[PDB]
């Protein structure tokens, strides 16, 4: 004759584990990333439409469309470099982006292209640091 | 000419504030689950495959079969009562179960089913504390 509450911590930085583990398998994965950028070989990124919905507004509102695609969409991406892009993928599914100094302000600019507040915010506060 | 991390801890539990968002919403759900359950009336559950997949290793081998699903797969369920498995999805999707205190032992018959090792320990220590 009562409620009980039972609240795991750390159940979310270990379920991000094993939706890790599975991008890097290329399990369950529904979304397909063509990255093409200028004179960089081009590259293929397998994701989930959800992890990437949940980290971007950007990519949520790409693949809510109503008409739900019949499994694999591929992506055309341009403008953003595919380093760039394969370390904000691993920003949704990790929680952490490292870059070399040079990267900085390409990272930011894909970071805004897809509406990444906190690694923007990452950036900008970097940038200024710099003097 | 340096390396820089950046790690948002909030990240997963925002990240997965969106995802309960959506399977909300049934926006970008893969899997019906028909939970039938002696005399309770049937009921339905829209979720994500990989945020199963990711709380349930008993989900994770279900799902992950290679050739892969064209859109939205139904999965009979029977055994689990239908209040159950809405606990069970709520918890891969909010990190936390509220159970009335009646239903702590058939929770438990669930999470031992879907080998939520948590919750299992969860209702577990709870039956012991009642002596």
């Amino acid at each position: 004759n009562r409620t009980f509450s039972y609240t795991l911590e750390d159940h979310t930085k270990q379920a991000f584990g094993i939706m890790n583990e599975l991008r890097l398998s290329q399990q369950l994965c529904d979304v397909t990333l063509q990255v093409k950028y200028q004179d960089a070989p081009a590259a293929q990124f397998m994701a989930h439409k959800v992890v990437l919905a949940s980290s971007s507004p950007v990519f949520k509102a790409m693949f809510t469309n109503g008409l739900r695609e019949q499994g694999m969409e591929v992506v055309s991406i341009e403008g953003i470099h595919p380093k760039v892009m394969e370390r904000l993928i691993e920003f949704a599914y990790t929680a952490s982006i490292s870059m070399g100094e040079k990267w900085v302000l390409h990272v930011m600019n894909g970071a805004v292209m897809y509406q990444i507040d906190s690694v923007v915010r990452a950036c900008a506060d970097f940038l200024v640091q710099q003097l």
